[PDB]
């Protein structure tokens, strides 16, 4: 059942299961477009960057769910969650609800002082419209979908970040107070 569920998690056979499952959706995408010769956008790109960033997060949390890592490697996974979420609303609504200002279409704005794009403008340059439909499944945009897996996702991280051991009656102190208010 339940515990059993945190056996098959602690395994690496299935940690490196979900980095294929991820990387299945962008390699049998990234010939999608390959074909019918689509383009990403602004948004689509910066999406990219969400979940291309959790995968990453699941090659370095697969080298020992057993130890302290798990905070180390969620804080990757939930920084995703809300954020991640929250931004794909922002495409839901926006996609629902057309107003955008005049013009913030305007490339990718990032520093120069992170050549993580600049020495990298293959998979961070935009070209195409944010929003618009190329292909979609059971009358469904990509996008829409896509966001089912995201919140997939944000269950197994929680789940299986609290599955850890907890309990524990020691915790020693823990949350500041100050809400004694004054004269």
């Amino acid at each position: 059942m339940l515990r059993f569920l945190n056996q098959a998690s602690q395994g690496r056979g299935a940690w490196l299961l979900m980095a294929f499952t991820a990387l299945a959706l962008e390699l049998t995408a990234l010939w999608f477009q390959h074909v019918m010769l689509l383009k990403p956008c602004v948004l689509s790109i910066y999406e990219r960057a969400a979940l291309f960033g959790v995968l990453g997060a699941a090659l370095i949390g697969a080298i020992a769910p057993k130890t302290p890592l798990r905070y180390v490697a969620m804080v990757i996974w939930l920084y995703s969650a809300f954020r991640g979420v929250q931004l794909t609303y922002e495409h839901t609504m926006l996609q629902l609800y057309p107003s955008p200002f005049a013009t913030s279409d305007f490339m990718v704005r990032f520093p120069e002082w992170l050549p993580l794009d600049k020495w990298v403008p293959q998979v961070f340059v935009a070209s195409g419209d944010c929003a618009e439909r190329q292909w979609d499944f059971l009358g469904l945009e990509m996008p829409q979908w896509l966001l089912g897996i995201f919140i997939a996702y944000l269950i197994v991280a929680v789940l299986v970040v609290i599955s850890q051991p907890f309990k524990a009656k020691k915790r020693d102190l823990f949350g500041r107070g100050h809400h004694h208010h004054h004269h």
